[PDB]
This record gives C-alpha cells, sequence and structure tokens, in this order.
C-alpha cells in the first residue's frame, strides 16, 4: 500500500502554502486546496507573457488530450480561470497518480496572473463538485485513495516553516493528545462540518457548520461574530485596502475558538494576528467576514493551530492541537 | 397538484427551440435544454450594446441576491457565459417556481452574443451538475417536481411547427401507441440511457450509450457511424462552414434508428435533411460527430421523431413515435 509526505511552504505571511507537484516530469508549486475538487496548472496553453515567473505544464509531451473536455471556475472576489483537460502522470509526496486529469489554463484572470507564487491548485474537496465538462473528474486524493494504506490524507499547516500534508496514514507525532472525530457532510462537495458553540475572546455564542478549507488563507465567520470580536480589540477598525479589520502590530488579541464533538479548538489570539496590513503601520485579522455566506471557513489561520485528519471513511474530520 | 403546458417553437431549420418563461414578472424567450442544470439568462449586468435584440432580465426590481455567488460554463466549440445569481419567481407552461435561482449573465461569448432567438437557456438535467458556486442550485423542474401531479415533464419537438414540453403529466395524443421505458444512468447529471443496436440504412452494429439532449440541435455519433451512414449517400462530403457532412438537397437518406429496451426508434430520411447548409447550394445532414466523446448525443434531429417522457421515479426515460 501507499502512504507520502508532501512538505508545504507558508508564502510571505503565510498568504498561502506551497506543495511541489511532479505532472508528466515537470515540478509545479501548487497551492493545495480542500475547498476545490479542480487540478489546474499554468499551461504552454497560456499567452507565453502570462507564463513568465511561472513553471508550466507542457501537455504536448506527455499528456493525453481529452478532447472536448472543458472547465471553469468563478470566484466571489472576480477571480477567474479556464482551459482544456489532459490526463498525465501526477506525483505527489512520492505517490504517483497515474491517468489523473490536468485542467490546463487557458484563460486565467489577474488575481492568479499577478501571484507568482504558485503555477495552480491542486483540489482535495470531494470530486462531485469537480469542474469538468462534459464528465467530470476525480480530484488526485480520490484517484489514489483505494491505493493508500488508508483512505486519508491530513494537514499540518504551519506559520513561516514548513508543514506537511500526509497522504495515507496519521502522524501521531503532529499533534498533542489524541484526534477527536466528526462526522463530514459532503452534500456541497465540502468538508463540512459542525460546531456546537463559539468563544470569541469575553464572548459566547451558538454553533454553526463551516468548512475545513486550506485554499483560503484566513478564517472567515459571520459578521455578527466578526463584530464581537473585534469590538474586544482596542482601535480595530476596517482598510478595504488590506482585506478587512485591521489594528495595531502590538496589540494584544483575544483567543478564538470552538467546540466540535466535544473538543474545543482554539486559536490563540498569537495567530490571530497575521501580519503587516500591507497598507501603512497596522496588521491585518485572521478573523474576517465570511460576506453573509450562512457557513464559516475554517482557513488557514484556523488550520494552523490544529493537525486534522480528511478521513474519507465517514466521511469524517479528525482534530487535535498542532504540535 | 399542478402540470402545465409550455408551449415551443423552432426557430428557422429548427436549429433551437423556444419556449417563453417568465422570471421576475418578465417574458424571456428561452432555449429548454436537458443537457444542462443551469438557468441562464441575459440581464441588465450585461454591457447595454450586449443587451440589444434581447429581452432581458431585471434583477434590481425583484430578485433576492445569493451575494458571493457565481456560475461559469465553457463549451467544446469555445462558447463560455458567467455572472451571478438571484432568486426570483420564475413561471413556466402556468407552473410557478418560488426562490428559483436565475443566473443572471454578466459575461457571454460571440456565440451567444449572436443568436438573439433566445435570452438564455433554461436547464433540465439533474441538479448535481448545476455549475453555482459556492453552493449548487436545483433547476427549474427540480424546485417544482413535488409539487406537480407526477414527477415527470414530457417533450415534443417537431419540424417546422410548435411543440410542446409537458410539466406534471403524459399527453397520449402525442404519440403512437404505447411508451417503452428504459432505465437513466444519472451519475453526470445527464438523462443517460442505452441502446441495444443501431441501424444506419443498410449497416447495423452495435450498441452504446447517449443523453437526450434537447439543447443540441443535431443527432451526434460515433465518426464511425456517421462514416458508414453517410457512405450509403451519394456525393456526401463534409463542409467545416456548414457544420459536418452535407450533401444535395435532393438526396434520398437512408434511416436511422437505435433499439431501446426492445422498442425501435427510427428517425426517418426526411428528418435527417436538416435543411440549406448556408454554404452554396447543399443541405446539411441531421447526423454528425460527437468529435470522439465515447458517447452519442440525441439531439433535437432525433426527437423530432420521437415524444420522450422524463421521469424522475426510477429515473427512467419513456419513448414512441410522435403522433
Ligand atoms: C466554491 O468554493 C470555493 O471557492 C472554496 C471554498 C469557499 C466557499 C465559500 C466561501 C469561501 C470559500 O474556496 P477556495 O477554493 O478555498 C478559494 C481559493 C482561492 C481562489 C482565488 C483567490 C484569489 C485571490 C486570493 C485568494 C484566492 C483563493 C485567497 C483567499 O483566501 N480567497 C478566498 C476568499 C473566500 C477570501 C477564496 O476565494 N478561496
Ligand atoms: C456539458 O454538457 C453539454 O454541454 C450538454 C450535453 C453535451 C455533452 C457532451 C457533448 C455534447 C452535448 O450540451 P448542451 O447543453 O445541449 C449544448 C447547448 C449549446 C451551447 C452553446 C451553443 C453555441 C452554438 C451552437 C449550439 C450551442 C448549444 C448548438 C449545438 O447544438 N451545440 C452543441 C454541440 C455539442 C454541437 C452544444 O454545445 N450543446
Ligand atoms: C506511509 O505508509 C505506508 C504504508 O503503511 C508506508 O509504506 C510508507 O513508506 C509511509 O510511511
Ligand atoms: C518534505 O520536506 C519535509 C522537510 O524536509 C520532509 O520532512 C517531508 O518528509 C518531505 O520530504
Ligand atoms: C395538468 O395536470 C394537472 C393535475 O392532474 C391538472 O390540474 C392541470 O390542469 C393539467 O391538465
Ligand atoms: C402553448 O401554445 C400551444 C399552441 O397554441 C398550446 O397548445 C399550449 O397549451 C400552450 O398554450
Amino acid at each position: 500500500a501507499a502512504s507520502g509526505v508532501a512538505t508545504n511552504t507558508p508564502t510571505a505571511n503565510d498568504e498561502e502554502y506551497i506543495t511541489p507537484v511532479t505532472i508528466g516530469g515537470t515540478t509545479l508549486n501548487l497551492n493545495f486546496d480542500t475547498g476545490s475538487a479542480d487540478l489546474w496548472v499554468f499551461s504552454t496553453e497560456l499567452p507565453a507573457s502570462q507564463q513568465s515567473g511561472h513553471s508550466v505544464y507542457n501537455p504536448s509531451a506527455t499528456g493525453k488530450e481529452l478532447s472536448g473536455y472543458t472547465w471553469s471556475i468563478s470566484y466571489g472576489d472576480g477571480s477567474s480561470a479556464s482551459g482544456n483537460v489532459f490526463t498525465d502522470s501526477v506525483t505527489v509526496g512520492g505517490v504517483t497518480a497515474h491517468g489523473q486529469a490536468v485542467q490546463a489554463a487557458q484563460q486565467i484572470s489577474a488575481q492568479f496572473q499577478q501571484d507568482t507564487n504558485n503555477d495552480g491548485l491542486l483540489g482535495l474537496a470531494f470530486s462531485s463538485i469537480n469542474t469538468v465538462q462534459p464528465q467530470s473528474q476525480t480530484t488526485f486524493f480520490d484517484t489514489v485513495k483505494s491505493s493508500l494504506a488508508q483512505p486519508l490524507f491530513a494537514v499540518a499547516l504551519k506559520h513561516q516553516q514548513p508543514g506537511v500534508y500526509d497522504f495515507g496514514f496519521i502522524d501521531s507525532s503532529k499533534y498533542t493528545g489524541s484526534l477527536t472525530y466528526t462526522g463530514v457532510d459532503n452534500s456541497q462537495g465540502f468538508w463540512s462540518f459542525n460546531v456546537d458553540s463559539y468563544t470569541a475572546g469575553s464572548q459566547s455564542g451558538d454553533g454553526f457548520s463551516g468548512i475545513a478549507d486550506t485554499g483560503t488563507t484566513l478564517l472567515l465567520l459571520d459578521d455578527s461574530v466578526v463584530s464581537q470580536y473585534y469590538s474586544q480589540v482596542s482601535g480595530a477598525q476596517q482598510d478595504s485596502n488590506a482585506g478587512g479589520y485591521v489594528f495595531d502590530c502590538s496589540t494584544n488579541l483575544p483567543d478564538f475558538s470552538v467546540s466540535i464533538s466535544g473538543y474545543t479548538a482554539t486559536v490563540p489570539g498569537s495567530l490571530i494576528n497575521y501580519g503587516p496590513s500591507g497598507d501603512g503601520s497596522t496588521c491585518l485579522g485572521g478573523i474576517q467576514s465570511n460576506s453573509g455566506i450562512g457557513f464559516s471557513i475554517f482557513g488557514d489561520i484556523f488550520l494552523k493551530s490544529q493537525y486534522v485528519v480528511f478521513d474519507s471513511d465517514g466521511p469524517q474530520l479528525g482534530f487535535a492541537p498542532q504540535a
């Protein structure tokens, strides 16, 4: 049976985490995203000017084209990308998926062009939400899942240090104590789970649902919860240039936690100071608005505090404090 | 319980069929498409120049916005469209879906801009393939299905005459004899069914699968089957300007049939003469290539010969010769 450890590395301020992936023999630095079921890459089909500053997939040499197939993704921030599809060999952490669908980019919007830190995204959400037309494809994980020793992956994202994606086994040295599991609702293709309550500093409130999403930088919560959190942060104010609420970098931030199946997942206030806001001399808050969507996005700020097991058996998520 | 009859009308040469749909009180002429799960419309969010020659949805007056939601579709011909989403009242054949998701167009490609015959598409495929992000929406049919007298719809497309979409009941006067049912595989979100064999004129061959797709003008089959068909048509030759194989308009075309669960669905040769090719003095063939996709597209050319029941119970498709 297979397993492997793929090492991830955060970019500045942990805006994203990149992990190398060898496709048809070329290694690309991809953003692993548990909130997406697409594996899309910068490719030789983009205009040459858009290829600059990236490693790019060249399908002509090794890929098998799925003639007539397309893909396209659109985000609420206004970003988008689209293209065609080839199958190829895709290796992550020493685990190879043969015949894996690779969505080659033909078009990408400004946000993607501007980020030279990654060459695309590798999706780890459920395959039911893969965007390939006319017949959807399986994610890297779903492709290799039955070959793994256990049909799961796990992740340790860290603050300014390398982390791991463990495929096919659990590394118990990556957390303190025992894992606590909770059921996953995959009906929207996400690793969605329920929280029974939250505590934002001095205030506690009702539970809600959310999704474990490595592809989102911050922890996105309902506006009401965000307001209660920042009401406790002296001088906090919104700055749309920065991304939301910002505050003096020396501020002592409250912790934020959620109760999941009896386990308290605590994000220490230190991890809620994302870093320099990039708009003068303030720091950006790790907690921000989910913009009214009615469910929470447990992005990197939250994940940095935990080791999280994504188990297809259930399916279910396991959590414990990161060690 | 509800039911209703929506009348469809073919454009020139039956290139598509349009059916009126009232959205937030504005009536738009939509292309009903059993091969899509999206209900997308030209809207006031398009550039004004792109709105010309169309009726357009104005969400400001009646729609409820799903903030942060997007949609985007990409086709193998290179067409595409994308936008945002609102829920609104959508009435088809006197049957109203309250709170139906309406995908307002913000961007549309040339093929859509150029066709002033429709104001968008109303999808009737399974909701599992709806493209709305971050949470997919239900089609008009899935929205109203449990309110209907029976959870099915049926369609009679005709050559140069008005036809119907029957919602919630079967009109037995629309076909000869009794319906024959066959099981549907909805795993790719399509009304996919199996054929046991086909007969292209003087040649018969092995079975295959395909999808009942009102949104495709022609009958698309494997290249091998297309070649065998046209090998029997004197003077047939491909013309990429026209869309594929063309031939003298007076040619006597062979029939084409498929065996489905013991019922023979025959498309008479008369219906295989699509019409003027629009490239000099030849006519376009109703049968063309599926471009290597490995499954057949039972588009309008085929559907014009049958009455077809799309029954969610099973699910299953019923067929009989159109009356
Ligand atoms: C449809 O599912 C998504 O798009 C999934 C899950 C989701 C669902 C709803 C709300 C938010 C997230 O997002 P994702 O694939 O992880 C998606 C990945 C992604 C795509 C383009 C981006 C462009 C600029 C910046 C970021 C991007 C991230 C950083 C960022 O965290 N952006 C968030 C937004 C929400 C601040 C984001 O769009 N993240
Ligand atoms: C993902 O599902 C589709 O796109 C579904 C089903 C499908 C699947 C695979 C092959 C063909 C069809 O197609 P549809 O929604 O019915 C889709 C609807 C559609 C969309 C844009 C179009 C632009 C120009 C011309 C047509 C269009 C039809 C006429 C035409 O028949 N076009 C075919 C091609 C195939 C000749 C077509 O793209 N049709
Ligand atoms: C992950 O687990 C597999 C199977 O148990 C090992 O073979 C592999 O080397 C790694 O430790
Ligand atoms: C990626 O790199 C890390 C850190 O060197 C290793 O621990 C991991 O196994 C993988 O090689
Ligand atoms: C369709 O069927 C319904 C329910 O049987 C009728 O009420 C309707 O008027 C139409 O004939
Ligand atoms: C659409 O129009 C047809 C033809 O007039 C009717 O038969 C149908 O019931 C609907 O009104």
